[PDB]
């Protein structure tokens, strides 16, 4: 019936320098039985830590009902901390804060070898809210390797993301060049256009799910990502329904995003 | 609990010259009592006529089970034919078939002297799919004062409403500078930037509900009618929902319409 | 299942000088049996007229529904027009519009007549809505013997009233010492401690039920209310509700106000 | 809402030299407005004329509760009798019963004249069981043109359709080149293999629903027609449920061919 | 209440020289009470392993949720791993890998020695999809005396079984005489026409489930194999369902063999 | 959803020289279309009339529920009046009272002639209670022919129904010769062993449901029945079910009875 | 809630010589607090053991259902094992195997001693099936003090149980005499006919739920038994329903048991 949530563990990052904090949901019977799960990353906005998912998107209950009713498979979901710090999912321009290398290199290999984890990225999902839902479209656009589905909500666009890189980075250290050459990887028209076809390939074969409210004063980036994506022949999942920038808005997404990712894990 | 439709009744068209078709839902108990009813027009697309939403939209089934079930107050539907002589909404470029006209200065007198009608534009709504999408769209662009609430269905944008009026005129007695009043008559950029303030004043007042699927090919054509309502500061209800350009699209969006344009009618 | 609306009788009014139109709910099996009812007078506000209750209120749909389900027993609604030629349910200080003295002299005599109705007080109720509320409320401080239960809902007060009447009164013709009169007679404080004895008993005898949105402009006005008939021991049900000056507080109330007259009318 | 069936109406036929009977149900409503329908005809199987549809396939009930439910479209059921005179569906070889050509020649325009249907092609249906699913079968492959959906239930082939005909003709008038003629004319192999490319894409065109319980007799008849049809790349459903050649089973798929015919009349 | 899936235990095998794997479902209450249960051998598909029927098959929500709701009775589903190494159910022509020999000789007593099973033919069966449907299917035609209840769903052929047994074969050492062998032994019209009297009626007294989905490219094979049972007299239930290749199907069809074997050892 | 019975109408008996009075249900939308429907013959028990199964047995709303539901077909149910002049079933001995001749020539012949009634054995049914139970067995046992199902209901034997002929017979004009002939057809055991082989086979083809309360004084006697029947292979439904000589047992089995002949009208 | 059961416990039967299995169902909650239960005994058929009940009667479910439905108070039901050695439920004519004696002597002390029992009469029921039900039927008018309710289900009579007892004794051994006088000890009417009052007063006093279906080829003993039982004035439940000698009817019948035996020990 019930599932468990742990907020207080942290994990040891030799790139960060520091213990880092996420919160993790294991479902139901996660304790009997010796097998393994697939795994749901799932990103805060700005402002909040990995406890956001926790106490505002109230991930423990509505991960328990739509697991317990089959509207999902049973999963492990994964909140990182992207706010102690500094705040966001991407390395910074100073270089003196790899957030994006520790999400890859630390974060996913700490949580598959300390919890049951299937760890393939056919069995690997990512999903965020307003920066977070930024961080799961960039960090699926740079690793599409990574990840068999991608959930972006209420989701910031890239310019947006570069420029709290640029304000929180100290750009006396950062040549003019670097600036170029990043601004480029945080751009979406670019990547879709100038990456190699087997990363391009890669992208097309994810399973997108983007999802924002009509209200929300984002909807007008989103829906030019809807006709970029499509303009690109990026097949997706587009949603724009009655909503705001909002938790009411997010907690509605958070079981049809579960059940999304679920139908791609089990296959159908 | 049942409405009735008539198929078989026509308007005598002086503007047209002609017996011209619609078909007419009139709610459960319409047979008793003496009140009159708010309106909503309902426009089919390319190919179908009056019948196409009795037909396909099962307008019968789906407004008693709406208005029974009370998530819709009783109104009386209203579905053109815009196919026969010629397929469209518009007046023609070679001023022989002025079919815009026709609907505002006898259709809808016709109904309200025919029907128990509420004849005031409070109770007066228009809905379509794809081609009547448009129909509806431009009509309440052109003649903002004549509607409360307006519910473009999977719509088609101005510049194939433009081309489709193009292929049913006689060109050789249609001059250059017609040509070229008519396209920005039919040209949201141009009736948002260049109409008096009496005119946008009244787009901003009616209650818009624009829905179209993410895989119809239109949906890129109205994620953008979505920015540019928003860049006119034209306040809207968007919705972008799973589906095509199909009836089972139509067929769900009916009763929210329906819902829609109801709480407009009864105030809420 | 379901009663009727008639919207376009009129009574012949002396008073008024014209035909005065009014709507009339009529329960189911009205047209069966050769029974009477008791009748719900039910008031609309300013800017509306008798069809406000029947468009805006769904008076059909919801009595029905009430009456179906037990919530209300049968009865008569009885909607009238305080709108045309002036707007208010007060007689004019000019002598020239003797609206109440048309709805007691005329109106209900003409409804005992013309309907099947139980011609006594214990069987009358008198509701309405903001304009109609104090209208509710001062027809029955004027004539208590007239009702055995009255609903007010966001009602305006005497004072608010009262400069309505005068607003629409030719002052050149009202004397001052009329003036004062009248706002005394338009003065809640002063009908309840200047009354005699046995008015003041058919006062306290009728059963009110008042009620407002706690968001409603009117809050003040009914708060105070409620203190200054406890204050003069006038029993009664108060409601202070989630809520605003809205048809959607308005189409709650209904059903609530039926079943507390129907509860009168049958006994309990 | 219950709709009707009339059992005994005829049609006066030429070509049959007789008054030939057949029951129709008319939806409910059909008594109310002014519309027109599509039209599912329904065969028998042997020994069983147009009354066993209605007394046995409990036709109203079925129909009624399907359209009442949503699960069908309001649709007309037309049953014809097969039985009187010769039991079958098809011209017997000695040219003195030519019931096919009655069946397209006189029964479908009678039934279009004398009730309110839409007559046209994709609006007609044909369904049938044993005897009768043979029927709907080379029914629709001797004129695809002139159905839509085709819905064969537990259906005999072409080889004992044709030893029936055989078996109801006075051979002594029939020459080996006309039964050569005719044996090919019934034989589904044939049919796919010599009809020119029009014909053969009305074929593929029409929407197949083919339904046939695991243990009735004609399981293996109709397991090679699934076969034959995909060999030739006729897109169809099949079903195998479990069940018998029995009325249980073909009560229970009714409602099943109701649905899917009236998705394709309704589009989706 | 909720049963438990072991991923990670595994049998020594003699014959194949290594740790094999499999996966065990344990139903509710297994660890309560001391008594034993029928056994499901479930096997997977090309390309899948052990845990193929735990993460796309959902075996353990399907299972739980089948006899909590008394749809099933209490039964272990065994899943055994038949990719690793080398994929496929049969002994290997080149004699170097024998897991027909390792599924009955090994991994039934290892499952009958550490689960607490009911050791007795009455009290198991087998079911499997595709590669594991042929596999299900011709384990049962090899040993009919070692199951009540088969159940092959979207089934392979003997002849395509045998084209993969050859081609993971070093053909090398293989002599023609033996490839012959082999494939009368992996074509079921050789089996029913050579199998001895005794061996014939075992098969004919087995419970045989045979589905598969109508759209799907083996349904002509299924469709050859329901009509060859016949003609051999093999009774059994058959089933062409709307459904193609898929997850969706195989997990539609899991709580119907589920509930066929339940019915077959508990006897009805 | 409602059916109708009528009381008061009568047939005229030239056999019995009276008007003689029947009860009968018309099922609901008997008045609408022109079909005809099977009759079940329902008899009443000593001391009731052709009202007993109507005012006591509660056959309208009863057969209304079970054919709303679709626990029956529509069936045309008609109740005889066996009380007046005479309580019985049976030709009395002395030749003054024919009732049984009544029943087949007259009532039945009647009864298809003034209703819309399907006029053949397959579709009539009869059953009763007490001295109609024994009325149904020994009416079919008389005439198989004439009866596709019967349902003696706690039935008397016919020892007891013998009994009551003659004590309403004037014996003094009764021969002795005459008493043992009518004995033996009044004898089920003399029946089952010297009636024809084709009226035997034709007892065996019947369906037969018997039922009993195990309270009933009359459960020995139908257990003996149910014995006698098995020794002679008459095949058929038996019930004893908890339950007394009541109008709670008889209202009980009515649908039960309905249900059953209903599946044998409409075949299964 | 899930209760429990124990297959592999034995009694220490001195009687027997040998350890002799039993199967125990523990209701739910049966570990929490310290009050005890009555108990139900549940004898098999021939041919099966102590484990019939639990995998083919699947008492654990069925009872679970019963009991927190509130349809059973909480009972122990407990099954033996009369299989072992020899198969039957009384003392063999050669003296070598007293399992009558075993169970009341040996096994009904040893489960009251060993599980919290009720260990009155008032609060002891026995039930079983085939061979099963007479061992019930036979035990309880063997020793009727020792039963509150006994319930045959589907029942052998005792010539049928005496022969049984006799093909498996060694008649060598066997005189004709004691051959006689336990063939009375196995006759229904000897017992009722020469009891003393104080037993058959007891025999009375028994609740008797006597059920066999009317398909069985039981049936007739079973309605001669009920006509026996009345003829001495034993009243009882008797149930003749649809069903067959199958686990359908006996699965079917268990909670109607566990109901009946339930409100005996509960009173009402
Ligand atoms: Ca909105
Ligand atoms: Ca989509
Ligand atoms: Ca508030
Ligand atoms: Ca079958
Ligand atoms: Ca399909
Ligand atoms: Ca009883
Ligand atoms: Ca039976």
């Amino acid at each position: 019936q019930q599932g468990k949530v742990y907020e207080t563990r942290t994990v040891k990052s030799k790139i960060l320098g520091m213990e880092r904090s996420y919160s993790i949901y294991l479902p139901a019977g996660y304790d009997e039985g010796d097998g393994s799960y697939p795994v749901l990353y799932l990103l805060h906005g700005l402002g909040d830590n990995h406890t956001g998912w926790v106490q505002f998107g109230q991930v423990q209950y509505i991960a328990d009902k739509a697991i317990a009713e089959g509207k999902s498979a049973p999963m492990i979901i994964v909140m990182p901390d992207a706010d102690t710090v500094h705040k966001g999912y991407f390395n910074l321009l100073d270089g003196t804060y790899n957030y994006e290398d520790f999400f890859f290199q630390e974060l996913i290999p700490h949580i598959e070898k300390t919890y049951r984890v299937r760890a393939e990225s056919r069995y690997r999902a990512i999903s965020g809210l307003s920066m977070g839902g930024g961080g799961a479209l960039f960090y699926a656009l740079h690793y599409p390797e990574m990840f068999v589905a991608v959930a972006p909500l209420s989701a910031v666009g890239g310019a947006w993301t570069f420029d709290q890189m640029k304000n929180q980075s100290d750009l006396s250290k950062v040549s003019e060049e670097k600036k170029a050459e990043v601004l480029g990887q945080m751009d979406i028209q670019t990547i879709l256009e100038k990456s190699p076809k087997e990363k391009l390939d890669r992208i097309k074969w994810i399973r997108w799910y983007i999802s924002c409210g009509d209200d929300d004063f984002l909807s007008v980036t989103n829906c030019l990502l809807h006709n970029t994506l499509l303009q690109h022949q990026v097949g997706h999942e587009f949603r724009m329904k009655d909503g705001s920038h909002s938790w009411t808005y997010w907690r509605m997404e958070l079981p049809e995003v579960m059940r999304f990712v679920s139908r791609i894990f089990t296959q159908y």
